[PDB]
């Protein structure tokens, strides 16, 4: 049995995700980087060494559509997001199609048109999870932007998926999930995006995510590094384990930026790391390997269950 056999399809319960089988389900896992720029990591060795020796129970697949991405190259772009979802397919784990985007609202049919062909490919299928907006930014509003924009994307999505998760980021990088408490989507299946960089953000944020709970949304950490929020300096391992503390309570599900060689604190591996997995102790960095030990020690039993 896999893990996705194991948990079945995925749904939402008030502040939680739930599975068929009546589990409450906490995912955790990596986030590849930006498609366009760290495309050679999206495949299946990858994925299943993610599986097999980080214990990755979801991962994530960035696509980039700004900057030379999905939206000048679509086919190269959706290919590479392919590859990571039907590898998770095989080797049974979550993956998340996030559109890796900083202003989706400005191209809706664009964004509307890409949902509607993976879920109109992978709708019957419950390893999917749909993340449409990465990170709106602090100027991108959640009522007159961000919702309407979530909303005609998720009338596609729903078309030829009825039930698989859809998270939708929230302003301001993905910080301020209160304001989508506030007015939620009050459609099913739909959980909210937070984002952290614990160099950057700490109580402050966790008040935030908080508040949103108590309002009665469901929250998802698509992405959150162990650095500032810039992804290079100020690596704090004991905040980071302030955050997974509460992320632990709640049961929130996350998935730590990134898998990618740049030379920067947030990346999980060295410069020139194997394109094709099978990453040494010598190939990680301090924040990768800080990762992975948390995605053993936790998800390790998971495994170990089946």
């Amino acid at each position: 049995k896999t893990i996705v056999e194991k948990y079945g399809k995925l749904s939402v319960k008030g502040n939680y995700m739930v599975g068929q089988y009546g589990d409450t389900v906490q995912l955790r896992g990596m986030s590849l980087f930006w498609s366009q720029w760290m495309g050679q990591y999206y495949n299946s060795d990858v994925v299943k060494w993610l599986r097999d020796d980080w214990k990755c129970t979801v991962v994530r697949a960035a696509m980039g559509v700004e900057m030379d991405g999905y939206l000048e190259n679509p086919d190269t772009e959706k290919m590479k997001v392919m590859e990571v979802v039907n590898a998770a397919i095989a080797k049974g784990i979550y993956v998340i199609i996030d559109y890796h985007s900083h202003e989706a609202q400005k191209n809706p049919a664009a964004a509307q048109r890409f949902f509607s062909e993976m879920a109109k490919k992978y709708g019957n299928i419950p390893n999917i999870i749909y993340e449409v907006y990465n990170e709106p930014l602090q100027a991108t509003s959640w009522n007159k932007d961000i919702k309407p924009y979530a909303e005609g994307v998720i009338t596609k999505i729903r078309v030829y998926d009825t039930t698989n998760i859809i998270v939708v980021g929230t302003r301001q990088w993905s910080q301020l999930v209160t304001e989508a408490a506030a007015n939620p989507i009050t459609r099913q299946n739909i959980m909210y995006t937070l984002h952290f960089y614990p160099g950057t953000h700490k109580q402050e944020l966790r008040n935030e995510a908080q508040k949103a709970l108590d309002m009665g949304i469901a929250l998802f950490v698509t992405e959150y590094g162990t650095c500032d929020a810039s992804g290079n300096g100020n690596f704090s391992p004991e905040e980071t384990a302030l955050w997974y503390e509460f992320l632990d309570a709640h049961k929130i599900s996350y998935c730590n930026w990134s898998i990618a060689d740049k030379p920067e604190t947030a990346s999980a591996i060295v410069p020139a790391a194997s394109p094709y997995g099978g990453w040494a102790d010598y190939d990680l960095t301090p924040s990768g390997k800080l990762v992975r030990d948390d995605l053993r020690l936790k998800n390790g039993p998971i495994f170990d269950s089946l």
